[PDB]
Order: structure tokens, then C-alpha cells, then sequence
């Protein structure tokens, strides 16, 4: 299946880090050939589950989120959307391509809901067919390809406000009394809670660990500074991800524009 | 466990490709922090088996190969050397560091011996404790660190004579009648038969496939142009490796000097 030969003596990128110091790829445009990856993943009949929460007024974001996911997310691969909502009847009936299904799961501090709910759900036997789970915010739209290049045992996503920051500027939980605590001299990246995922087993492990950490902090009267993102960051510090997604995958154009290191804006915040 | 923070806006290398188009790291100096990797691998009590053939006059290369492996190969990790030889009594008694053991396996066209022998051996139950297998040439010496940065499910090594070559210059098997055949318009890299490895299961699969391909070619009266390296290259074309080692890991300084893209010469050919 012919494609350009890789060029050993030409860097993929001269302006960004494309592999972490523990040899996990950092996924930017120009670092992958999607035709090779699509083949690898279709040979395994890869099924991707996508979880999204749309609780209270956030059910209004589902229409664009699902319409644009159908244009850009994992097209050609098997996809199952799992929409967690307090308003199942408000979920828009969006037309889906072949091989793609959607289920609505009704949901009943609430800071723990996402990690609690994904943890319980990720352990269910009806996921036997799903290979990877991906968890994203709903108040977002896809604008360009998000595909199997992201898939791996465990991935997080560089927060778009902090990718250029030094670690002491990262808003990690800094109180030693919290289970999310990270010392000022530690930290590889600051990951955003709005896009993470991995194999079902790695997502079971991450969401369990985060939910259990959050319950310990609650018992102790402490709420981490950025809630489940704080616990995501302590988790991925100690269990390093096998791919890191660049901020192409989680961007806010109104806040941050279209800077030179972004060749594509793939999944972006919806305003107000 | 503190180490420098990764720099998102600084490339690891500006002179070489450090990730393949299917997102496998290509391992060069400055792309890994061995302290992070050593920790990950020691947490799993990683045991590395190293196979080497020393048949006929090549038993003379074992002394330096094992003395320098003790200085540079996987130091701190569990290592078991498996020396395949027709002269077990000629194997030098080299003093080994703690956690490192050596076994001698006596061996009885012969072009098939390496893939046949590693295939049979890799399936034995006494490997239950070994996590990865690495297969190298004996007429070589280690000069610098070769460590757990190479470990992964499946890896090959860029041939030091061809890393700068275009694919039509690669000495793949080009006859359609051989099981090793690769079309002129296909090929990612040219891997050398002198350093490859992976998990035990991936090495079982690669050496079986290569041995079975070689037996088909023998039945058909054809010998691939570069023998088991030709079949290694067809295998890794179709089953792409999860890391690629740069030519730091397989070099010939007498032939090729110390060019600018090599920051370290880690495992090099012994002359004449
Ligand atoms: O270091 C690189 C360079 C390119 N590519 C990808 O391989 C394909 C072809 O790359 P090329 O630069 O040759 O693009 P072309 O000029 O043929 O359009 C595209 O999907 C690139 O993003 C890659 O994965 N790593
Ligand atoms: O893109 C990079 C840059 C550095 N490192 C490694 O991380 C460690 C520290 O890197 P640094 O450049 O900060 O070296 P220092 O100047 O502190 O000696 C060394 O093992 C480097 O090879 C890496 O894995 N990827």
C-alpha cells in the first residue's frame, strides 16, 4: 500500500517536541501518515467508544458536537457514542454514518461525577467489543481530523493555556494534604481534563484511581484546586501516558488565536 | 524523582527523524531520559534475554562482546545471555555483575540457522521469566550505553550503510518468486539483521515467520539476496516495529567514521 518513504535525515518538526523523554509520541500534524495508521487499526476492527457529559444547560452543545464528530472523528472506524445526561429526551437525533452508534445513559461532590461515572461504566460487560475509550468535553466542536493517531494504551492532552509554561507555573494541586499534590520541582506537562483516553483497561484504571483519590480528599475536607483535572495530572505524572496529544486536539481559538506552531485546529472550544 | 522538565517548544533533534510516520519512536541520543525509563522498567522487574551466535571461528569474538556487554548493556536490569555455539567449551568465563547469568546452548541451509534456532528456543518454557529478547551479532563490541530505551514489543535497527538511502537503493529481495520480495515502490527503512528484538511473543512470531518463509523459498530453489536479513525486512515491512533503533546501535567506525548525526557510537563492528 504505497506512500512516501520516511526521510531519516529530515526532522518531522523543527519547532516542537514530537517525543517525550520516556519515548511517547507527542501527536502533531506532520508526525503521522494516517493512511498507514488507518490500515493498522482497521486490520484489528478497532472500535472506539466516545464518552461525553451533557448535564443541565450543556445539552444545548450536543447538536454541533455530534454533527461535527460525524465529519471528523474516527471516520471509517467503528464508533459508539455514550452520552451521559440528566435529560435523555433532549439529546438531538443526529444522523450517523455506517458503523457508528449512539447510546444515552441517564445520570442522577458533583465534582466527582465524571470520574465516578466513567469508572462504573468502563467496567460494564456491554463494553466487551469496545477497544478504546475517549473522554471529551461537550462544549466543543470538531473542525478537522481526529483519528486513530491518538489511540494507544493511555493518552492525555496538553492544556492549550500551559504548553509553553514552565512547571512552577502549572496549576497543579500544591497542598500536601490533597491526594492530587505535586511538588513544585516535579511535573512533565499540564494535561487538560477535557480530552483523555486509552484502552478500556487503562481508562478503567485511571478513572478508578482518580475517583478513589477524590473520595479520600472529600473524607479529609479538601477539594483539589482544579477538581478532577488536578487528579488527572497526578495520575499521569505517576503513570506516564504512551502518547501525548498536542494542543491541536484541544484548542480555544477565541482565547488564543491560531499561533504558528498549530498547523491544524482539530477540536476547539465553543464560545460563551 | 526529579529530572529536567520536557520543553514542548524545543525539538529533540533538528537533524534527524525521531518518530516514524506510524508513531514509533526512532531512538537517538537526546530523545530519551534514561532515568525515567530505568524507573519504569525496574518497577516491572524487567528481564532481558540476549541471544548471540558464535559458531566456528566466531567464538573468538565472545570475550570482548561479553566484557563490553557487562559495561554497557542493560546495567542495573536483569540480563540472561544465551550463547549458541558449536564449541561450548571455548566460551570464555567472563565475570558477570549481579542479576546477570549466562547459558551456553550447543548448536549442530545454515543460512536458516539463526531464525530456526531462535524460533525453537523462544518457545521454551524456561523463558517464562524473560520479558524481552534481543538478538545481536557477536563480532561487535559495546562502547556506550545500550539500555531499556530500546525495549518495546517489536524493534529493528537501521542498517548503518543505508539510513540515508532512498528505498530503490535498498538491497531488498526483488524477485517475486521469493517470500522476501518487496516491490521497488515499497519499504520504509532497511533494517540490519544484526540487531533486532522485542517481547518474547513478538520475537517468537518474527523468527517463526522468517524461518517458515525461508523454508518455502528453499523448497522453491531460491535463496533471498541477503538471506535472513531479506526476510527480516519483509517481516518488518508488513508488521511495523514499535521502536526503530538509529544506527548509534549498529555502527562500523572503520567503514563509516563518526558522522555528524551520530552523537554516540554504542555498539560497533569489530574489524577483519
Ligand atoms: O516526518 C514526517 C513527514 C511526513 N509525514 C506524513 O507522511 C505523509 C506524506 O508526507 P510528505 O511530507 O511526503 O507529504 P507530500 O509532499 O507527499 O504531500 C503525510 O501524511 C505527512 O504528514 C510523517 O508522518 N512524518
Ligand atoms: O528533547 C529532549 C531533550 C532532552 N532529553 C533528555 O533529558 C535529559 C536532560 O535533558 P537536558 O537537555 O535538560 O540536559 P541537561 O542540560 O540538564 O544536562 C537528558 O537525558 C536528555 O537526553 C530528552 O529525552 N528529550
Amino acid at each position: 500500500m504505497v506512500y512516501p518513504q520516511p526521510k531519516v535525515l529530515t526532522p518531522s518538526r523543527k519547532d516542537v517536541l514530537v517525543v517525550t523523554p520516556w519515548l511517547a509520541p507527542i501527536v502533531w500534524e506532520g508526525t503521522f501518515n494516517i493512511d498507514i495508521l488507518n490500515e493498522q487499526f482497521r486490520l484489528q476492527n478497532t472500535t472506539i467508544g466516545l464518552t461525553v457529559f451533557a448535564i443541565k444547560k450543556y445539552v444545548a452543545f450536543l447538536k454541533l458536537f455530534l454533527e461535527t464528530a460525524e465529519k471528523h472523528f474516527m471516520v471509517g472506524h467503528r464508533v459508539h457514542y455514550y452520552v451521559f445526561t440528566d435529560q435523555p429526551a433532549a439529546v438531538p437525533r443526529v444522523t450517523l454514518g455506517t458503523g457508528r452508534q449512539l447510546s444515552v445513559l441517564e445520570v442522577g461532590d458533583v465534582s466527582m461525577r465524571r470520574m465516578e461515572m466513567i469508572s462504573d461504566f468502563s467496567e460494564r460487560r456491554f463494553l466487551s467489543e469496545v477497544d478504546y475509550l475517549v473522554s471529551v468535553d461537550v462544549d466543543m466542536e470538531f473542525r478537522d481530523h481526529v483519528g486513530v493517531e491518538i489511540l494507544t494504551p493511555l493518552f492525555g492532552t496538553l492544556h492549550p493555556s500551559f504548553y509553553g509554561s514552565s512547571r512552577e507555573a502549572f496549576t497543579y494541586e500544591r497542598r500536601p494534604q490533597s491526594q492530587a499534590y505535586i511538588p513544585k520541582d516535579e511535573g512533565d506537562f499540564y494535561y487538560m481534563g477535557a480530552f483523555f483516553g486509552g484502552s478500556v483497561q487503562e481508562v478503567q484504571r485511571l478513572t478508578r484511581a482518580c475517583h478513589q483519590a477524590m473520595m479520600v480528599d472529600q473524607a479529609n475536607g479538601i477539594e483539589a484546586v482544579w477538581h478532577d483535572e488536578s487528579h488527572l495530572n497526578k495520575y499521569l505524572l505517576r503513570h506516564k501516558p504512551t502518547k501525548v496529544l498536542s494542543p491541536e486536539y484541544l484548542w480555544d481559538q477565541q482565547l488564543l488565536g491560531w499561533p504558528a506552531v498549530l498547523r491544524k485546529l482539530r477540536f476547539t472550544a465553543v464560545p460563551k
